[PDB]
């Protein structure tokens, strides 16, 4: 390279990792500088120019010649945007004589881009354990019955008309005839859990467990609240829960542990105390009386019988968070007893909040994605980081959760279904996560996944939930066909990408099942040990992960994107550790000369490929390594 009136796009690169911004999650007051790199000697001058909010108007702040990388390849140039409580977004101009490329979260263009540009949010900083570790999801009635004394029995009570039913354990998660799906009770408890968190912080590894709802309620997900302040009979009780949480937070068992629960605050049950629509308790309920003491908590249309409610579930009456200062924000989230605060204070100290139908939350029977839904959300975060600053809030979402999350007031996260299982589910198994065919080709996997990152500012991408299968959707081995392989693959993609990586209980070993229910079947444990590949598989990722920051807070630069042999390449690096991962998706063994010289990593350095041992020497910026169909390499020095 040379000043040729020529932007070499090949050698430029921008992300905000640790070798390129300084400042990835500033404070109100941090100054920003930031580096560009390019080919060596490639340009003449560069700008960082930045939208600010504070005055509506853009900044051209320049750059100046920093440095050169070890492999005296590259040129570095930095520049530092003044500090200021307003968020802002910024791109490159890049220019060498008369030639201009401009540069932002989508690249290099020829022309100056009108969005996805880089984001600067002041003050908003998500908890860097979740950015770090390995989440493992448990849907608690399917997982392990620890305490058979507690469990739900067959016909013990009706709701909806239907009695309740206990399954055995290994048989069909459906109802069996005059039975209800959503009162079929197979015993796994909390108590379960905290006898298998040996399994699940050593035998795997995860550090993270995300639980669906355990909270009193009637039904086997229990997304119908009865009662916020305690256990489900059938799981435990509050006690139970405090040693659960001791023993998650111990260090005898495994790796210290953190503990999210799901916060179902969109809406209640139609059987809480405060609604009582079976009359089932002393308290006149905002469904009997008009008169209520919580008359207010709910939205009706015509009372008792016509009121606002999630998607038109009768079950499921919604609240009504009115305006700020109103009794229903008092008890969720900002009274001294508040829900919220409840859980996250001693004696429980739980570590965060996945945040249920997050997006309806309004005041009035409104539908959300409104004002008052984000305003409520803001004073939301508000509350939850006064108590604990780090402690986790992911919201539940399905496309582009952006105005949820650029704002740095809100969520530190979401359900990363539109930026993870949706591309990765298309990409390995060629269907959709709901099992209906949909694929796509590896540049445009790299795309989409690049696409949706920039939806994002870092942290948040960093922290997001991505889960190759969950409760609502499809099994991943069941949308693969039962080719475990294509779980092997969707795991070493899944334990080297961007975001926390999220084990839905059983995926580690291939379990399989369809649509809700099916996607919630009982954990077969004579497949809980390392004869079962995927589960080798998965303890020795998680390993890896845990080993390298570089995997959890590194850059991310796509390296090969070959549609003809099915080859996708990306490295992730940091300041000590250069990570090449070579991936091949549907296509027979390929040799692949991988190009770690745009990593920096040094010509006569050695790498070492962390899932076989096998150590190779770079030459020429080159590494050769042969990659079976559906597997993977992560070369890392
Ligand atoms: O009253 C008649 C009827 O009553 C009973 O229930 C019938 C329904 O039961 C089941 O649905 C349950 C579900 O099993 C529960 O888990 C619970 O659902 C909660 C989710 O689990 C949470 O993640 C959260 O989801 C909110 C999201 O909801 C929507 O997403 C849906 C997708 O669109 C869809 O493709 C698929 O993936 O499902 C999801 C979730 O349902 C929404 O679009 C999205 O924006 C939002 O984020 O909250 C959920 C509610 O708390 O409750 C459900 C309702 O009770 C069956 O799955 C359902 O088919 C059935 O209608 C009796 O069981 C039944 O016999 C009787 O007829
Ligand atoms: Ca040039
Ligand atoms: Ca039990
Ligand atoms: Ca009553």
């Amino acid at each position: 390279a040379a000043n040729d009136n020529n932007v070499e796009w090949n050698g430029l690169f921008h992300d905000q990792g640790p070798l390129f911004d300084n400042a990835p999650e500033p404070t109100s007051t941090q100054s920003v500088t930031l580096k560009l790199r390019t080919f060596k000697g490639d340009i003449t001058s560069a700008n960082i120019k930045y939208w600010d909010t504070a005055d509506n108007a853009f900044h051209w702040v320049p750059m100046v010649w920093d440095s050169n990388d070890p492999t005296g390849t590259f040129d570095y140039w930095k520049g530092t945007i003044p500090a200021s409580p307003s968020i802002k977004y910024y791109r490159f101009q890049i220019n060498d004589g008369t030639s201009t490329a401009w540069y932002n979260g989508n690249g290099p263009s020829s022309t100056e881009p009108n969005a996805d540009d880089f984001y600067i949010i002041p003050n908003f900083k998500t908890p860097d354990w979740l950015k770090n570790g390995v989440m493992y999801q448990i849907f608690p009635d399917r997982f392990y019955n620890g305490d058979s004394s507690n469990d739900v029995q067959t016909g013990s009570y009706t709701y909806n008309g239907t009695p309740t039913e206990k399954k055995a354990w290994g048989s069909s998660v459906y109802a069996d005839p005059g039975y209800d799906n959503s009162l079929v009770f197979f015993g796994g408890d909390l108590a379960g859990i905290d006898q298998k968190l040996g399994y699940i912080k050593k035998t795997l590894g995860a550090n993270i467990l995300y639980l669906n709802p355990i909270f009193k309620a009637p039904t086997n997900h229990k997304y119908d609240t009865q009662d916020y302040m305690a256990v489900d009979p059938a799981f435990g009780d509050n006690s139970t829960l405090q040693t659960l949480i001791n023993d998650i937070h111990s260090t005898a068992n495994g790796p210290k542990g953190y503990l999210i629960l799901d916060g179902v605050f969109n809406h209640t049950g139609d059987s809480h105390p405060w609604f009582d629509k079976y009359n089932n308790f002393s308290s006149q309920g905002a469904y009997e009386s008009q008169s209520s003491p919580w008359y207010n908590y709910y939205t009706f249309y015509t009372w008792p019988d016509s009121y606002a409610s999630f998607l038109g579930f009768n079950s499921l009456p919604k609240l009504n968070y009115g305006n700020s200062g109103s009794a229903v924000r008092g008890v969720i989230y900002n009274n001294s007893n508040s829900v919220a605060k409840t859980y996250l204070n001693p004696p429980y100290s739980v570590d965060g909040w996945r945040l249920n139908a997050a997006q309806y939350v309004d005041a009035n029977g409104n539908n959300g994605s409104d004002v008052t839904n984000h305003q409520i959300w803001s004073e939301f975060r508000n509350a939850v980081k006064g108590v604990n600053s780090n402690a986790a809030i992911i919201g539940q979402y399905w496309g582009n959760a952006n105005p949820w999350t650029a704002q740095g007031n809100q969520w530190d996260a979401a359900t990363n279904f539109d930026g993870f299982t949706q591309p990765v589910s298309e990409w390995i198994t060629g269907k959709d996560y709901q099992n209906n065919s949909a694929s796509i080709s590896t540049t445009q996997f790299d795309s989409w996944l690049r696409g949706t990152r920039a939806n994002y500012p870092t942290n948040v991408q960093q922290s997001m939930m991505n889960f190759l299968s969950n409760h609502d959707i499809t099994r991943f081995a069941t949308r693969s066909g039962g080719d475990l392989w294509k779980t092997y693959l969707a795991l070493i993609f899944q334990m080297t990408y961007v975001g926390t990586p999220t084990i839905y209980y059983g995926d580690e070993y291939g379990m399989q099942g369809g649509a809700d229910p099916d996607n919630r079947r009982s954990f077969d444990w004579s497949q809980a040990t390392p004869s079962n590949s995927a589960v080798a598989l998965t303890q020795k990722l998680i390993t890896i992960r845990n080993q390298y920051p570089a995997l959890r807070t590194g850059s991310f630069m796509t390296l090969i994107t070959d549609d003809t042999n099915k080859i996708y390449s990306y490295g992730r690096f940091d300041n000590v550790n250069r990570i090449a991962v070579v991936l091949n998706n549907d296509s027979v063994s390929h040799t692949v000369n991988v190009p770690v010289w745009q990593l920096s990593m040094p010509n006569g350095s050695t790498v070492t490929d962390k899932i076989t041992g096998h150590s190779y020497t770079v030459q020429n910026g080159m590494v050769t390594v042969a990659v079976d169909g559906h597997y993977g390499a992560v070369l890392a020095q």
